[PDB]
């Protein structure tokens, strides 16, 4: 059992908390879309963990790998290079869009996108990086100064020349035009009073195409080309963070494809890794050339290590072999379309979006006042867990709080209807 | 052949160069204090790669433990716990010196870093950060922000509240008190002016316990003890970043245990990994739950995944069981012996510096000037390529170009030999 | 003649330009509501200066007060009190609003906002400031980062927690609820962002009743105390700068009295010393009392001085006995209504705002398009010289140019007149 | 008498307290070196109030211009210039040494610093800013944050880049090389760690020739030329703020003109207005150009006014044509003499310093301790009141409390004596 009193008490002990809680189970093994408690319980991973493992856990081809490099090639110092980081970076360039063309093999997510930040600032001579109000990029310095979802107070500062401007939200929509939700008007607003406050230094505006932790919010239609239209116009970068939406979670490859809009700097993560500390950024020819004639600087102690790198390509391998993308367009129709059912089974269910597999479920009292289900979303989210499915939801200001869906690509029709029942279970136990 | 015409084109074309230059070389397999190349040449490692491969390469036991947890457990939802993080937490508050009770496990050292900064400034409502002027805490924002032998140009403004003070430096000493070098006298006027300049927000202190970066700069006698009664005297916690001295490489667990001066904070990574991304920073008790009451949030992917924890724990177990900690004295005395006869041998040989396996040779023009001798390092440093020796100059303002010496606990009597051989040839042949 | 190339060679060769373009007369004399060149040409000063002169050109009251105390009480050392500046504190709390009573008097309008903002950081222990993008507060530090209508390029970064909301425009509306400008839903929505961007530490708003510099934008019904509320809410102060609407100008004594909220402190200058450096700020006796507490400080070399303190006792004597107040109301309206005539005979004039002796008329091109009129607007300003009448036009991004037109209260009817004559002439001479 | 009741009633219930405390009397008038109470008793005024009064109070020829002008040419509307404009900038070239040929004519001292600061950041693309840290440049923000005797806690962060390094005092040295006081190589090893700390953007150094507020502190033989050496070679412009030490007080016209190290910005105010609101920047005629290019902006209300311009005017050529900078050196040295002998009777005089007729004299406890002699300094400030005689005392951390000196240029020899004689008698009734 669960109980074993001498884990609960060291974990008391000598652990740091971090935010949230911890989940009153002891996780023992791992394999496929679910966990297995200290009971031998099975728990349904509707989030693949962090939102990272894309083959499911313990992917045997991950398995081989890992141990194929861990007594071959494991770690070296920063200046060598290995074949596993040149056939990643090759390969990274030959999958991205047209413009995309050299990559910085990471660590962890913040990393990624400060490693983006220091370029853009670099090569531009400039400072003030703007982002959404709403936005999630990690816990460092700079990625921390452009997250406005959380996290902000009590710290000090924030990086000097630090913007939001709110993001494009079609379920709550907060700027008119001759009645009308103008999400491109309310675009052109925010960046007028963005230029108000400037100092003349802007460098960079960062993004995520499908806000994950702010809510499952996607970028509607023709905005992503707005906004590239607004940098450009500026002579600022646009830089993509897809830690969430990269590596065919949202049904194309990458999400910047289905806009057919390419960013200055792309930054990779979570996926990328399947699970494993791997990230990265990719960059067009030109701006790694003048980084470099710059003198940009990045050198961690785990910048192209091979074991991760080696990871990294197999995960690839595998998502292009299997036609993982293509999969997660059409077991994501099948998990939207049972969501639009309970949706209608139940009044508590405000909404229902995102793409491919990144989902959310919007959580309401009236679906009309669109109000907020406070207490709620957490009755379901503890019976979800009782009925033996791993749910996150996200809660924040002025929105009702949103379940954030996000199955690993292997995922089967059997484990999506699962879910769909564990679901429907859960919320009736709950109201 | 290291040759291969597919392979640097594809490195030319793909990949973001990040500082320095990549070695000609392509390495292809690495095993205990070797890295081997295309051509199947032996290089031996005198860094331990990026410092990190404490057990060497490819270790046997390493290799096993990875095996085991990537087919088991993997990754998980940050708010699941699994026995290896329990047991990786509990191990670390275990061997670290009384006052020291919780951790939080990441995966890389500016991480351990940025964590720790921010407890800091949660816990005291304040925000001015306190560094050496020669220090190296990463690349990520606040970590930058507190670095301050390189990195500080041409990428905008520094975190506000950012202060440097100098580092004592016995070998080129720059402050006097009745014609002897007062290093205790320097560090009360430096904290003199740091007084009149803060803005009343003093919330930490950030130190290398050696500053690796800044040229194997170990801090003398009494100075640790010093710099904690100035912390305390303003109610600023004491950072102790223990990424290159912690695990036993100077010759006990931690260095913070040559002194007997505990910190607030402490923080490791490279070593503690072996190799694999892996980090943490321990706390008191008290600092602990204080964070937790004001909202503490450190929330990543990584943080608490088992796998990196699993390998974390093994690396703990197999230094205490090898006795790897007294092996780093038995060892660092031979390399140091070996380095006072070249010294002897040569005359641009200016000093040989550090403790345990962290050992630092300055070179110099003029034994006398103690000029730095330009162009000479970079020979020597080529030279020892060459013959089969991995080494890494470090060249800072105003003092002469250092070696940093680091090489694999489980180094052997034989390997130390090799590379002293190597090395005094390395330099004949570059003068 | 105005011609004296002595003159104009000095000019030239030792004055540091500093915005603009120096106007190419030498004025000689000043009077009444004229100014005199070199020819002996009279110029009506239909912006009272730098909208200063109150009463007009060396008034008669204010030349005998300034001999008076020239002569018998000058400057002081600032710890030593005279009757002046006790009489004029006094007086000032016996005329602003409940809520209002203790001075403050310094030389400069950005003087006495810098005096206020530092204030309210510390009462309220925090320190972003909020303005509007359209404002003008002064050229000094803290005055400048509040100042958004110009000045924030090329000079370095702004103040930290800096932040600019967009002021209520009625001319321009750009904020929609159901085929409405809704200005207080913009509010909403303006400060939810700053909410958002907020590090947790909303210490002040501080606002111009009326925005001069910005165009003569009058914040509308309702706004203002909608404004407060906001502030309130947040624990943050509101300073009201009434530099160019304070004492008379707009039709009652302050601004603040037509919407009957009272601001946490209140800023005045311009007007307040007749064309004399003086300056002022008044706040609660609660206000002063924690402040006082805190330690605050504010002391430089004029503050207390009794010369400008006794002139300014003698401008509100002379405002109060001459009933000023209610005489700009009458000529306000004379004036105001002539413009209207002048935009009925023209179609360039697409505007005409502001409140008592505080007017602007905004010129365009297309009175439906509300297309600005570039060019036209300086050949006016130009004709308007020739003619001999001195016109003030500001040109912002956005918006048609506006005339700033802001005569003394002590203007007769026949000067009125004479203005409205000389500005018909001067439109149709330009088109 | 000074008890007024009802005055000390409003000034309690109407004045904001804005640092230090109300003298306990009411100053009725003023004339020459003395100031008279409300019992007609007359104050003598060593500090030539504020340290503005240079021609004593109410100089008669002060007196008639201010009147002239009041009645003729009083305040004008900014871009329009009159003849004491540019009167005053050509006489201000004229005397000041070569290579400062323009002026730009403000109001206050804080305003001269800030318009120079900002003219330092816009003509070199840069914002870093270093002063001393016991400098005192003024209240407003960038002048605030430039300055470091006080004024820094409890009021939000300070300018971003701001640094300061430690003036070379003499008295109480802290810097030593060969057992001696090498005020230079502490300016070396203060300059090398702001380069450290520097983000590459240093744009000019600010300086007092005499810091007067942290306790009259003398640049030293040869330092201001290595000053001038330290900011040439960094590409930094050099301020110097000549606001007590300008106008003649110690000796020469400008302090500048005694080490004939030529500031590339210059700025006055204090002495330049003879207690009414003037001040001023003085830069090259280079400078001004690029600044002008570049768009510099500095627009305020009294920019430029006539009334204070024509004063300044008349201050220059009583100035010139009494001698009074000459006269300086003669009482000076009268009034230094006494002071030592003093020194010669009390134990308490640790010190003796400045130049012309800015001296200070520094109180403590053992001459030879130089142990700060608390509450000493200010019983004698107390009974030097009693006796007639107004002392200023600054106390700093670190030093002893010193008087700061600084009487009339117009003083006479008898005035000069009086002071010596009952600041003899102060002292004596003080222990
Ligand atoms: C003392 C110290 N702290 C923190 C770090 C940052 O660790 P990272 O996040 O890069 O994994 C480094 C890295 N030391 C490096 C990094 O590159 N070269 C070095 O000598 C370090 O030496
Ligand atoms: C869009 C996005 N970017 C960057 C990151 C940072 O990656 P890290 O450095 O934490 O590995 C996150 C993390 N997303 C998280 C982190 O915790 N919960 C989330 O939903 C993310 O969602
Ligand atoms: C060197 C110096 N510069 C600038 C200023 C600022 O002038 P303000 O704007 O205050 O007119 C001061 C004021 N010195 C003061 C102010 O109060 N007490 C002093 O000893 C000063 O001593
Ligand atoms: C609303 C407001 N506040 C403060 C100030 C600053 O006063 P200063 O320190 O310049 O005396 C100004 C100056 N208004 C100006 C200054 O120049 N042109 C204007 O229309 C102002 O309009
Ligand atoms: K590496
Ligand atoms: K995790
Ligand atoms: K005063
Ligand atoms: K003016
Ligand atoms: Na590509
Ligand atoms: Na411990
Ligand atoms: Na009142
Ligand atoms: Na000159």
């Amino acid at each position: 059992l669960n109980d074993d009193a001498t884990f609960w008490r060291n974990a008391r002990q000598h652990l740091v908390r971090y935010g949230g809680t911890f989940e009153p189970m002891i996780i023992e093994r791992a394999k496929g879309s679910f966990v297995y408690d200290a009971d031998g319980r099975a728990i349904l991973d509707f989030t693949s963990g962090q939102m990272s493992a894309v083959l499911g856990h313990c992917h045997p081809e991950i398995v081989s790998v890992i141990g194929e490099y861990a007594g071959k090639l494991d770690h070296l110092f920063s200046g060598m290079l290995s074949r596993p980081v040149v056939d990643l970076a090759t390969r990274l360039a030959n999958i991205t869009p047209p413009g995309l063309d050299r990559a910085l093999l990471l660590s962890t997510g913040a990393e990624s996108n400060e490693a983006a930040i220091r370029m853009a600032k670099l090569v531009t001579g400039k400072y003030e990086i703007v982002g959404f109000a709403q936005s999630w990029h990690g816990m460092t310095g700079a990625a921390a100064s452009a997250t406005y979802s959380a996290g902000r107070k009590g710290v000090g500062p924030a990086a000097v020349g630090s913007f939001a401007i709110p993001a494009p939200f079609t379920y709550r929509p907060r700027f008119e035009r001759n009645g009308a939700y103008d999400y491109l008007a309310e675009l052109d607003y925010a960046f007028d009073l963005i230029d108000r406050q400037s100092s003349g230094n802007l460098a960079a505006f960062i993004a995520e195409p499908i806000l994950s932790s702010g809510g499952i919010i996607e970028l509607p239609d023709g905005y992503m080309a707005a906004l590239k239209r607004k940098c450009e116009a500026r002579g600022m970068l646009l830089i993509l963070d897809e830690a969430q939406t990269g590596v065919g979670r949202t049904g194309t490859m990458f999400a910047c494809q289905r806009d057919g809009v390419t960013p200055d700097i792309l930054t990779l993560s979570k996926t990328l890794g399947a699970g494993l500390p791997l990230a990265a950024i990719v960059t067009s020819a030109a701006i790694e050339e003048r980084a470099h004639e710059l003198g940009y600087l990045f050198y961690t102690t785990h910048v192209s290590d091979p074991l991760p790198a080696a990871v990294g390509l197999r995960v690839l391998d595998v998502v292009q072999r299997d036609g993982l993308v293509a999969r997660a367009n059409v077991m994501g129709d099948r998990l939207r379309r049972g969501l639009l059912d309970l949706m209608e089974r139940f009044d508590c269910i405000g909404d229902v979006r995102g793409r491919g597999l990144l989902l959310g479920v919007e959580i309401v009292k009236d679906r009309r006042t669109k109000e907020p289900a406070d207490g709620l979303g957490a009755k379901i989210t503890r019976e979800c867990m009782n009925l033996g499915l791993s749910m996150n939801i996200v809660q924040l200001p002025g929105m009702g709080g949103v379940f954030r869906i996000a199955p690993p690509l292997t995922v089967s029709e059997d484990e999506i209807d699962l879910g769909l029942s564990l679901l429907g279970q859960a919320i009736e136990r709950a109201l």
